[PDB]
């Protein structure tokens, strides 16, 4: 079947050893070099590779001394902090599965998530502690809570350093610690949760094989960023999520200084780029809005920035092109993936550009686009459901065989739930989620196409589009809009503006509501249910 698109061979073959073994090898190299691994952009606190490696080894030993066995479970519950990856790496080193969560989860989300992954120990931020204590009342198998981002014991709980000290012999040498080899294709490494699900979070099981595949991509000269220890990268994405998890772990294999930024005011954003000489960043779409509007770019030395990427959610082609132009860059790089594919499986290849494209199939992967009804493969320039296959496919959901069966078909293809197409040169374009398409008469209108038009308006800061029920037409496209400060548009002004830019079918017949915040998930995807609820309310 010539409709299947097959990715190339990676420049760097997948290395032998577990994901823990590989991380240890590279971290040790950068440790001896004296490089910095993590920097908190706002405080300027650094962890060297040497310190991060030492603590990760010491925590690995501590978890073994505590009694955790291969295929045990720990969790994190934390907003981004520079300590976040210590329990992750320790788990990978010893073959204990790690379930990351964020403090920003609701209690309903967190109780469900941790109830599925069943961690023995939770590494909680100070901020997340109250939620973890509450969850423990239901998930009563959580034995121990350790405070991740405190140097001292906190509210009666051991901090990370205390837990390590209490579970390792005095004078324990990290250099002596051995990574634990595992059955790479079978051994769960991480239990992850997607963002923007319409239901409660499922536990996505990712293996060591999944992760070491990512390590090849991450440092690939075409599909990643080349090893360059000391080079700084800015990161803004949530660490608990696959997007932040596998970009960050990849950056550690690359030897980069991971500059973690948690505040997105333009001054701090720009000052961070300048002060740490950041050479690249992967943004989410809302951060592009800040950069397109900024009147301050000229005040900062931004000359070190040679790459801007995007992922997680649809990016307006025109907004991306404007921002790339401001920075005098050829274009915005992009990656597209799902929690269930570990990381990005379509990435813009260096040297092989195409306006508006999401990129090309990554090494070791295959992709196809199927007809929504027949499920048969399609040629180029035909919209259908993107499906993918390759060694980053998850092992399956935790204790949910039905959901696994629905996602990964009898022929081993993962059905992404996304609409897209590929062109004659095999560039893929991801349009939107199938579930988001607005059923206006016989049309299937992608909200992202309307959102792009809205975002391009200089008075519109943010927008989200969804379908308003309608007896005659099925669904009418409607929009929720956040206006830029000091600007005003009426509903009619927005509707007329959109009508001037789109087909008749795409008009905002469902109307426009103005809000302070567009409802979205943790990595920028529009919350359709929430938008529909807002549109339902009378003005
Ligand atoms: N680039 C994109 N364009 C449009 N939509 C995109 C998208 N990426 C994810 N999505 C949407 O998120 C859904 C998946 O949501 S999810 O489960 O929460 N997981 C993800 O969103 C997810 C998991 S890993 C990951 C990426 N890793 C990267 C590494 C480098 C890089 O440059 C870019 C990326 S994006 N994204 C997709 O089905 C799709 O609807
Ligand atoms: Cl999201
Ligand atoms: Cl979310």
């Amino acid at each position: 079947d010539e409709n299947i698109v097959v990715g190339p061979k990676p420049f760097y073959p997948i290395e032998e050893g577990s994901a823990g073994t590989q991380l240890r090898k590279y971290m040790e190299r950068y440790a001896k070099l004296g490089a910095i691994a993590f920097t908190n952009a706002v405080t300027g606190v650094d962890y060297s590779y040497a310190e991060y490696l030492e603590k990760s080894c010491c925590l690995g030993k501590a978890l073994q001394n505590y009694g955790l066995v291969v295929d045990g479970r720990i969790a994190l519950c934390s907003e981004n902090c520079e300590e976040f990856f210590i329990p992750v790496i320790a788990g990978l080193f010893i073959g204990v599965g790690v379930a990351p969560t964020n403090e920003i989860y609701t209690l309903r989300e967190l109780v469900h998530s941790l109830g599925i992954s069943k961690p023995t120990i939770v590494f909680s931020s100070k901020k997340g502690l109250d939620k973890v204590i509450t969850v423990q009342k239901t998930v009563t198998t959580i034995k121990t809570i350790v405070i991740l981002d405190s140097k001292v014991d906190y509210r009666g709980y051991q901090c990370l350093d205390t837990f390590i000290k209490r579970n390792t012999p005095p004078g324990f040498q990290a250099s002596s610690f051995k990574t634990v080899e595992v059955d790479r294709k079978e051994q769960v490494a991480l239990i992850m949760n997607s963002s923007g699900s319409t239901g409660l979070p499922k536990g996505v099981q990712l293996t060591h094989e999944n992760i070491v595949t990512r390590f090849s991509h991450a440092r690939d000269p075409i599909y990643g960023n080349q090893v360059s220890p000391g080079t700084a990268v800015l990161t803004v994405v949530p660490f608990h999520h696959g997007f932040g998890m596998f970009t960050t772990l990849g950056y550690l294999i690359c030897g980069f200084r991971v500059v973690m930024l948690t505040k997105f005011d333009e001054e701090t954003f720009l000052k961070t780029l300048q002060d740490y000489k950041c050479t690249s960043v992967i943004l989410v779409p809302t951060l592009f809005a800040i950069l397109n509007k900024s009147e301050l770019l000229n005040k900062y030395d931004l000359s070190n920035l040679v790459e801007i990427a995007s992922g997680g959610a649809p990016l307006s082609k025109e907004v991306g092109e404007a921002v790339a132009r401001r920075f005098n860059l050829p274009g915005v790089r992009q990656g597209y993936g799902l929690t269930e594919t570990t990381s990005a499986i379509i990435i813009t290849p260096e040297g092989d550009d195409k306006p508006g494209a999401s990129g090309k199939v990554v090494p070791l992967f295959k992709a196809k686009v199927i007809d929504l009804d027949t499920k048969k493969s399609l040629g180029p320039n035909r919209r259908g459901e993107v499906c993918v296959k390759g060694p980053m496919l998850m092992k399956g959901y935790v204790n949910n065989p039905e959901a696994t069966k629905e996602l990964i078909d009898e022929e081993g293809w993962l059905h992404t739930g996304d609409i897209g197409y590929y062109d004659e040169e095999k560039h893929f374009f991801i349009v939107d989620r199938l579930k988001s398409l607005i059923k206006y008469k016989g049309y299937q209108v992608p909200p992202a196409e309307l959102e792009s038009v809205l975002l391009q308006h200089p008075s519109i800061f943010d927008a989200g589009v969804a379908g308003v029920p309608d007896p005659v037409a099925g669904e009418l496209p409607g929009a929720v809009v956040v206006l830029e400060s000091g600007k005003n548009m009426t509903e009619k002004e927005v509707m007329d503006y959109v009508a001037s830019q789109v087909s008749n079918a795409k008009r905002l017949r469902g109307g426009v509501r103005f809000v302070d915040e567009v409802p979205k998930g943790l990595t920028g995807k529009i919350d359709g249910r929430a938008i529909r609820e807002i549109l339902k309310k009378p003005v």
